[PDB]
C-alpha cells in the first residue's frame, strides 16, 4: 500500500470507507465534510491505497498554530496491517514539513482502546477539557 | 473608540508585550515564532482589538478545513471591565461562519473555573472527549 493526498474522484470510495469503519456522525454531513475540506487545502488529508483502491482515511490539518487530524479509519478487512500508523506517520511528517510544532487530537473518552495507540505513538493526554460551539448547522442525511 | 480587526505585522511587539501583560506566554511556546507561524500560514483569523491606538486584545482565531480554532486570548489587566474577550470571541465566530466552518472548539484548563464559564456563558459546550498531544517541532 501506499498513502497519497485526497482527489475528487476518492469522493464516494471515502464516503463508503467511513460507513465501513463507523465514522460517521449524524450531526456532520460526511458530504459536506468533504467539501469543506476542498474548498480550503485538501494536502494534509490522505488517503491509503492497496490495490489501486482506498481503504484509509486521515483528514489532517494545520491552522497556522496547531495540527489536527480527524476522520481516521482503517477498512476492517485490513486492519492487522499497519495502515493508521502510516497514516499518521505520513501526516505528521507532513506537519512538520511546513513548521507545525504541534499536532492535538481529541479522541471519545469511553474508547480506552484507540486511546492506548496513540500513547504508544508518544501522544501525551493534556489535562483541558475541549469545549466546542456549533456555527452551522448541518441537515439529517 | 474600540475596534476589532486582523493583526498586522506593525502589532507584532505590542502583542507579545501584551501576551507578557497577559501571563500567556510559556517557555514551550516561542511567541515569536508563533506570529510567524500564523502569518506564513494566513493571518485573517487572528484579532486584535484596539483601544485609542493601542492593542489591548488578541484572539489567534483559525480554522482547518473542518473545525475551527482559537489560542492566545488575552485582554490587557486594565481593559478587562468592557466585553472585549466576548467581541474578540464574536467576530472571530462570525468571520469563522463566512467561510463555512461548522464548528469552533477550544481547550481550555480544568482548574480555570473562570475561563470554563465565559464560555459557557458564550455558548461552549463540554465534549466527552479526551485532548492528546505531540510536539514536533520544540521551541529553544
Ligand atoms: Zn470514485
Ligand atoms: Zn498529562
Amino acid at each position: 500500500m501506499e498513502i497519497r493526498v485526497f482527489r475528487q474522484e476518492d469522493f464516494e470510495e471515502v464516503i463508503t470507507l467511513w460507513e465501513r469503519c463507523d465514522l460517521l456522525r449524524p450531526w456532520n454531513d460526511p458530504e459536506m465534510d468533504i467539501e469543506r475540506k476542498m474548498n480550503h487545502d485538501v494536502s494534509l488529508f490522505l488517503v491509503a491505497e492497496v490495490n489501486g483502491e482506498v481503504v484509509g482515511t486521515v483528514m489532517g490539518g494545520y491552522d497556522g498554530h496547531r495540527g489536527s487530524a480527524y476522520y481516521l479509519g482503517v477498512h476492517p478487512e485490513f486492519r492487522g496491517r499497519g495502515i493508521a500508523n502510516a497514516l499518521l506517520n505520513r501526516l505528521e511528517k507532513k506537519l512538520i514539513a511546513r513548521g507545525c510544532p504541534k499536532i492535538q487530537i481529541n479522541v471519545p473518552e469511553d474508547n480506552d482502546m484507540v486511546l492506548g495507540m496513540y500513547e504508544r505513538l508518544g501522544y501525551e493526554h493534556a489535562d483541558v477539557l475541549s469545549l466546542g460551539k456549533r456555527l452551522i448547522e448541518d441537515e439529517e442525511y
